[PDB]
């Protein structure tokens, strides 16, 4: 691979030079003859696999605290190696855990919000042993992160994988989501994105209220055991009713959303260790609610209704009635969150911050991996500064990774 | 190996076998993806490329290994021997030009690919001849508003010292004027080329919609200026179906998008002048040509006349104004019966085109970064469509601007 790679911004003419890509450790899925950059997704480590991965991480950590080659560095290497030698694994120090979690976010090429990466509150839950204990840790995370609407980014890290038969998992895809119910006539009540998980909860014993906005229970698996249901205390679930600064009729749609986006189905990888339960949360970009959650066809799909109540012609697509209604919904989402003092960021501000962040990372770190397909917002792409920004995508570790859905792999006791 | 691509909205899965036929590199590696980078002969090299292209041509008309195929191969072999190049048959020129479009991974309009009018201009020798061929192209393609896809192909490169080049980036573009007081009159995308035309003798009217002259280079000679006869330049006054004040902004645009600065490559031969034209997708005017920072940038004025709060970005005033500008463009073209497609219809057709290509061809190279429109991305069907990008030949390629190479 070439040692310097240049990326250009076609609006400002700024050219940046990337050297960090040389530290890339994982495959992208592309080859020299095919690019898979729009593909959504393109047994444990042996002793011998784990040694180099741990040394790589430990070296990186000691370089970061400006103690590379030191006595403490060499001692840590020796102590990790003895642990892997005698137990086939090792334990991270608290300092290393915190560093590893912050850098998995810093390295998340699909995240536009990384300007905040170093202000992450890390909760160490590696002493957890039961689903009830997982529920306690998750409730504390939700309350801290919500902070009465002044949201704070946070991650809670449960015990790492051992033999793969004792995994901790949150079966929910996010800690707070709304249920969806397939009706016998084919329609859906609630959130169509969550029909399958809702059905799993109902089999596991949940009594569904069967409304549009029913917070799903937590489904928590500790130490490889069968998962258990818990209702999040509703006073911990901050919600915002959606209204519009101009259209008085918008509140009559009866929409609301929850304040806290907390993804709970990803895997955190640090120094070859695998943390299969690591829920993390930030705050929303408005389009994540207003474009995707409401207007996606396999979601709430109320573009039609808003268009109708706006009395747009819906016969010609070239009237752009869909585009007009989409902007209005996203105006309402941003207005409702700001009015209730719940942290939210519009797509103009977020993308402007990410450009400043990318520039700083190129300056101080030698690069910033970024996935243009995900960084550019799902509406008004070209009037945001990331549209004209060239980006290089590559995979650094520590990292957040995808993992299979637990119901496809769980061995029922 | 076979590769699958999934639409996450319809859950339709397609299987790509066509990518196995590519031999040009994309710029990515196993460790770094350059999918958002804009730009990532000899007789010895020339025969295999010719052989590959002849083979796929005779495989396309289903006469692979025929008497005609065998003789054409030997014919091409002898011609590269004794002249270090070769000439395409007319049928091959048409085939290659249609397939360069079919293979253009960044083009959302490819459902039309086999309806392309191919003008053979390989007998041209002078810039005056180029002007005549280009006028004929513009008149044919414009067709009084019922636009028709066309390409005009000038002589291929020989030694690199005698290139034919159209210096304009499009056959029809408006001038841009760098003002003393900082800003820009006309089109800011074209400020540099406008100055190259003035430096060549062009008397600029210094208006806002000054059609640039053609600057035409034949056989490596210095380029010469020509004014396209104005009755050939179809234009559309931009007005808005509900905002009666919109017409008072004074805006218009031209009907015919004709890209003239790219290179067409067929069987190892390079055609450095090959203007090709279609019709517009509305966002190419209403989003990029009018609202980019380095373009007309009227966004601010439209939102003014709509009386939107512009103090905070979270009012999405930019987004509201962008939708209304694009409504006006589509309304204006359609009212004047000038061909134009909206980004919803165009992406719908592209998904249909992908389905056709996977069925009859085993795939369709597609560049999601370019296929997804510059506004309202996720409420169009291409947003949720996985795409594989790979390079097939014949193709359209980028080339350096001629003013950075040409020896005067
Ligand atoms: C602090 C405010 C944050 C904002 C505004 C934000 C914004 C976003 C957005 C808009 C996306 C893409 C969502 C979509 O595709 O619709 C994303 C993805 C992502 N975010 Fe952030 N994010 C934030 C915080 C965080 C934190 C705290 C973490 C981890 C500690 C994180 C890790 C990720 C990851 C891993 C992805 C990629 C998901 C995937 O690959 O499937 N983000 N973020
Ligand atoms: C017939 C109607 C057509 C439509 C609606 C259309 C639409 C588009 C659009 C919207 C783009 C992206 C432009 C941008 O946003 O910057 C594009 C790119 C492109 N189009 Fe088409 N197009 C059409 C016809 C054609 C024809 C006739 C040809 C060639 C014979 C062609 C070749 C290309 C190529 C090569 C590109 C990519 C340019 C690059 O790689 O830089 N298109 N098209
Ligand atoms: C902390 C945080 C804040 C925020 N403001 N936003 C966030 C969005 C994601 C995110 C977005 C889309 C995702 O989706 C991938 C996908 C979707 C459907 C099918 N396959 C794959 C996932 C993966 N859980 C996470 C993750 C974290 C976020
Ligand atoms: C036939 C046709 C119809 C249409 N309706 N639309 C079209 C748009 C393009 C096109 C768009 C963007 C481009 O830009 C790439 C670029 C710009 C500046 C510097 N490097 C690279 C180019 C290449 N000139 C062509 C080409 C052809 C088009
Ligand atoms: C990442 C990306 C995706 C996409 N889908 N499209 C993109 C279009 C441009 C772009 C490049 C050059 C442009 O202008 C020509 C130019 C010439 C010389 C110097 N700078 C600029 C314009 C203005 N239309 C847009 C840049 C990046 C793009
Ligand atoms: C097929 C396509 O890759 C897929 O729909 C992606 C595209 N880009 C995206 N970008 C973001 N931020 N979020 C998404 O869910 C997606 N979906
Ligand atoms: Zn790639």
């Amino acid at each position: 691979c070439p040692r310097f790679l240049k990326v250009k911004n076609w609006e400002t003419e700024v050219v940046l030079t990337d050297t960090l890509h040389l530290k890339s450790t994982l495959e992208t899925g592309c080859t020299e003859y095919i690019c898979m950059g729009s593909i959504m997704h393109p047994d444990v480590a042996t002793k011998d696999q784990l040694f180099p991965l741990a040394k790589e991480f430990i070296d990186q950590y000691y370089s970061s605290i400006k103690r590379f080659g030191s006595k403490a560095h060499m001692e840590r290497l020796e102590e990790v190696n003895k642990e892997i030698d005698t137990t086939s694994t090792y334990q991270l120090k608290d300092t290393e855990l915190i560093y590893g979690a912050k850098h998995a976010w810093r390295n998340a090429s699909r995240c536009v919000g990384r300007i905040q990466w170093s202000k992450l509150q890390v909760f160490d839950a590696r002493d957890c042993t039961t689903a009830h204990g997982m529920f306690n840790y998750i409730c504390n995370h939700v309350k801290y992160a919500t902070n009465k609407g002044n949201l704070r980014s946070a991650i809670t890290i449960f015990p790492q994988r051992t033999d793969g038969k004792h995994d901790f998992r949150v079966w929910n895809s996010q800690l707070i989501r709304y249920a969806g119910y397939k009706q016998p006539d084919g329609s859906t009540l609630g959130d169509p994105a969550n029909v399958q998980f809702t059905e799993i909860c109902i089999q596991q014993g949940w009594k569904p209220p069967r409304g549009r906005f029913d917070v799903l229970p937590l489904l928590l698996q500790a130490n490889g055991n069968d998962p258990e249901l818990f209702q999040i205390p509703p006073e911990l679930v901050l919600e915002v009713p959606i209204r519009h600064p101009k259209f008085e009729w918008f509140k009559d749609l009866g929409l609301k959303w929850y304040g806290l986006p907390a993804v709970s189905n990803m895997l955190l990888e640090i120094g070859g260790l695998e943390f299969s339960a690591c829920p993390f949360s930030g705050w929303y970009m408005g389009t994540e609610i207003g474009v995707r959650d409401y207007c996606d066809n396999s979601r709430y799909n109320i573009l039609e209704e808003v268009a109708k109540k706006m009395n747009l012609d819906m016969r010609k697509t070239s009237s752009l009635w869909k585009d007009q209604a989409l902007v209005e919904i996203n105006i309402a989402v941003l207005y409702s969150f700001q009015s209730d003092k719940v942290t939210i960021v519009d797509h103009h501000s977020a993308t402007e911050s990410f450009i400043k962040h990318m520039e700083n990372e190129y300056r101080c770190r030698g690069g910033c991996p970024a996935d243009w397909v995900w960084i550019v917002p799902p509406m008004s792409g070209s009037i945001t500064p990331v549209f004209h920004q060239e980006m290089l995508n590559y995979r650094l570790t520590p990292s957040f990774e995808y993992q299979p859905d637990p119901w496809n792999t769980h061995v029922w006791k």
